[PDB]
Parts: C-alpha cells; structure tokens; sequence
C-alpha cells in the first residue's frame, strides 16, 4: 500500500482536505443568516461533540482498513461488520464523494475562471448607488455560468467557463495521477502555506476597510457578539451541525481514504486534532474575517445579512468583488481572493475524488493512472448535468452534501463504535497515538453523538418527506434519477469486486 512520506505532509494534506470552499463561502453565509455570534455557540459545541469525535473515528477506520489494503467504506464496513448490507451501506462512502465532487469541482472551475479574468483585468467597471455597483458583477457572474432571466430550467455556460472547467479537471488529474506522497503531499506542502499567506493578507486588507456606512470591525463584532435568544431555534443548531460536517469533510468518506494511507503504527490522534484545529482556524478566524466584515463595512450589518440570505454565491462571486472594485487596486485584490478560493477548492476536490480512485485501485485492482483517468471521465461527464441544468447543483448539494453526510456519519459511528464494539474501537483509536483522547470522549462517541445525529435526522426527515413528493421542477427529478443511477452503478462495481475476490 502507498503511504504518506512525512507527518508534516500528512497534516497539510488532511488540512487541504478540510480547508476549502466551505470555509470562505459556506461558513460566512451560514453564520450571517443565523445571526452572527448566535450561530457561534452551537457551532463550537457541534465542533466538540460531533466534529472531533467523528474526525478521530474516521481516521481510525481509515488507518484500520488501510492496514489490510482497503481505503474505502464498502470494504471497511465489511471488515468491521460481516454483512452484505454493510457493503451496501458502504456504497455511500463512494456515492457521496462522487456526487459532491461533480458540482464541487465545477464551482472550483468558477473560482479559477474568475481568478484568470481578474488577473488579466477583464471585469465589469462600476462608476454611489449600491445596485449600480453590484448589478455589473451580477451580470458578470450570470453571463459566466449562463443564468436565465426568469426561472428557466436550462443554463447556458459560456465557452470560457466550459474550457476553464476542462482545465480544472486537468489540474486535478495532474495532481492525483502522481499518487499520495508525490502528487497530493508535494502539492499540499505548497498550496497550504500559499493559502494561509493569501488568507492573512486578505484578512488584514479587509480589516483596513472603513466607510461612512460601517467598518470591518463592525462585522467582526457582529460575528463574535453572543446572542442567546437564538439558542431556542433548532434551525441554528441544524445549520451549525451541517456546517461542521461539511467543513471537516466528515461523512464524505474522504477522511477515511486519506487515513488508509497512514501507516498502521503512526499516530492518528494528534494528527487528526491538528488537522481539525487548522480547519477551524482557517474557518472562523480567516473565512469569517473576510467576506462578512467587508460587506458590513460597505453596506452595513442589515444589508450584509440581507445579501448573505440572498444566496451562497452572491456574497463570494458578486458582493465582495464589487466592494473591491471601489478600492485602489481592487481588481488585483479580487484576483487574490479568487486564487485563494481556487487553491482551497482544489485541495479538497483531489480529496473527494481520491475515494473513488482508491476503490478502483484496491478493489478492482486498477492501476493508479487508469483509476484516476476513469474517475475523471465519470466526474467530467456527470458534470454536464450540473452545468446545463438549473437547480441540479442545489439538489446534489442537498442529497449528498447535507443529508447524506449526516446519515453516513451516524452509520459509520454506529458500525464502528457499536457493532464492532466500543472498547475495541477505542483501543483502535488510541493505538500508536502521540497523545491520547480524553476519557470523556469515549462516552461522547458511544452515546451523545449518535443520539444527537439520530434526532437531527428524525427532524429533517419529518420536515422533508412531505415536501419531496410535491416538487414542480423536472430538473430535480432528472438529477435524482441520475444520482440514483450512480448509486446503482457503484453498487454494481462493488458486486464485481466482491465476485473477483472469490
Ligand atoms: C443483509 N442481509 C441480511 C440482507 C444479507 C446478509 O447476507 P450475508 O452477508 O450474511 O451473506
Ligand atoms: C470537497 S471536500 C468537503 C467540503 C470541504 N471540507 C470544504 O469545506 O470545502
Ligand atoms: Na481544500
Ligand atoms: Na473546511
């Protein structure tokens, strides 16, 4: 089996996995919609009772399976529990990262295209009216991704966006095709430091933004000022948990696959804790100090929150660059922003394609080159659905990146810490650890976490089940049909692997 060359490289690779578009895009939006500081408490708790324990659990399962030559859940679930249904459940550790990869890499290509155009200096040019400043950039983004005027099921992506998507796929492939230590690690050791530098620079520059309508400091206060009136709102807790899952790459099967390349005897405790901590730092300190403080700086708090609620991409791809355009050297600043976004996205995308690649390599005994090329082919092909079909992206992000990751987290936790046994699991987690997990967490993993997640899933199901059946748009039914197809495909591949074993 292939392994990480150094501990540093491992740390930065896992951190690259975690730290991504979820930090600089999803987080600011989630925190803004949820009332700033009010969102932070549930966010921190969710980080302690969910993110950390699941992170460790996934590192442990990953290394455990990796020792036996298995980097994916279909096999690992079977090692931990002997059943066919364990494999069928394991299929999600493929389906999820694939589905997410499909749209995620596309958004990444967006950030790349914007990076290029902002570098070369082709951007809308604003003239004191907010709408006259934002409109040009809204039109810019819409032209880029081909957004329809009314609500029209069909998207018309510009040739440039398509070509940039191809390029992005090529970059992902060129990194992935060189393997774990040479391709992923070597890139992480660069991209990560570059990312931190750019993020710090942007944070400072933004902090320097002050106008008659507000300041960045106001945004920081808004984000860090506690509000206890929202603690009774379940939605805030649900959003916090979702954000924790997404940002830490939990339930994506990615952490597990990365961990399967850690040597059996190496410590996953301190490495895991370090990766998670790095992610949280990149999220709350960096991600939260850029977009929101700038939006609040120019348009004030109320308007910043309104913009945040307007959409996820509205803040990152429209508002922020429109704000930058009003400052000296704002175009270059925008460029730095989108470049940061790009590296952050790439480091994650490689991570989510790696599970499929690893299933092909381990189970179907394919060479790395072939596995990577086929994974790339599948992702690229399926991506046309997200590119040309309006609302498809949201649907995939929902079923995979939202519900699926939680369901899968609960599933893996239940299999590892219950069926496989709690004591054996604990011993497996602490084994070889440079430091040991606090005893209390044993009771957190076995009782608190699974109960919390189960409750969450119950609420979610209760709310969504009625809504699902009545939905007007055909694009979402097409997307559902297709991703179900992907699930059948993956299940079939698992079947073939199983047969090959015999
Ligand atoms: C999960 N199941 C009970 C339907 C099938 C189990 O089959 P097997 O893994 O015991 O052979
Ligand atoms: C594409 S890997 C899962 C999401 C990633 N952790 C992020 O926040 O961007
Ligand atoms: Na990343
Ligand atoms: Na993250």
């Amino acid at each position: 089996r292939e392994h990480w060359a150094t501990r540093l490289g491992l740390i930065l690779a896992m951190a690259g996995n975690a730290v991504g578009l979820g930090n600089f895009l999803r987080f600011p939006v989630q925190a803004a919609e949820n009332g700033g500081g009010a969102f932070m408490i549930p966010y921190i708790i969710a980080f302690l009772l969910v993110g950390i324990p699941l992170m460790w659990i996934e590192w442990a399962m990953g290394r455990y399976g990796g020792a036996q030559g298995h980097g994916t859940t279909p096999a690992i679930f079977y090692l931990l529990w002997r059943n066919r249904f364990a494999k069928i459940l394991g299929v999600f550790g493929l389906w999820i990262p694939l589905v997410v990869a499909i749209y995620y890499v596309y958004i990444e290509s967006w950030t790349l295209g914007f990076a290029i155009k902002f570098l070369v200096g082709l951007v809308p040019e604003p003239p004191t009216d907010p709408d006259s400043i934002l409109r040009p950039f809204k039109e810019f983004l819409y032209s880029y991704i081909g957004v329809p005027k009314g609500d029209e099921p069909i998207l018309k992506p510009s040739l440039f966006a398509y070509i940039v998507f191809l390029i992005t796929m090529f970059i992902n492939v060129s990194i992935l095709i060189r393997g774990i230590s040479k391709g992923i690690e070597r890139f992480a050791k660069i991209a990560m430091p570059t990312l931190f530098i750019l993020a710090v620079f942007l944070v400072i520059r933004v902090f320097l933004l002050e106008t008659p309508n507000g300041t960045a400091a106001d945004g920081l206060n808004f984000l860090w000022t506690p509000d206890f009136e929202k603690l009774k709102d379940p939605g805030v807790w649900i959003a916090a948990v979702g954000q924790i899952f997404f940002t830490l790459s939990l339930g994506f099967g990615a952490i597990i696959t990365y961990a399967s390349y850690v040597r059996k005897d190496q410590d996953i405790v301190l490495s895991g804790l370090t990766a998670a901590t790095l992610n949280e730092k990149a999220e709350v300190i960096l991600g939260g100090s850029i977009s929101i403080p700038a939006a609040v700086a120019f348009f004030g708090v109320a308007n910043a929150v309104a913009i945040a609620k307007a959409g996820a991409f509205n803040l990152g791809f429209i508002t922020l660059p429109a704000i930058f355009s009003q400052t000296a050297g704002g175009t270059f600043l925008g460029f730095l922003w989108f470049f940061l976004l790009f590296f952050a996205g790439l480091t994650s995308s490689i991570a989510i394609m790696q599970p499929m690649i690893a299933f092909l390599e381990d189970e179907l005994k394919l060479s790395r080159k072939h596995a990577v090329l086929w994974t790339a082919a599948i992702v690229f092909f399926s991506a046309h659905l997200v590119m040309f079909l309006n609302k498809s992206l949201d649907e995939m992000d929902f079923w995979a990146g939202t519900i699926g990751v939680v369901f899968f987290g609960l599933t893996e936790l239940i299999i590892f810490f219950w069926i496989f046994g709690a004591d054996k699991a604990w011993e497996e987690i602490n084994r070889g650890g440079i430091i040991k997990v606090p005893r209390i967490y044993y009771y957190v993993m076995r009782y608190i976490t699974p109960a919390f997640l189960a409750v969450l899933l119950v609420v979610w199901a209760r709310e969504y089940i009625p809504k699902i059946m009545e939905e007007t748009h055909w694009t979402v039914w097409i997307t559902r049909f297709y991703i179900i197809g992907l699930f059948l495909f993956l299940t079939f591949l698992v079947f073939l692997a199983e047969r090959r074993r015999n």
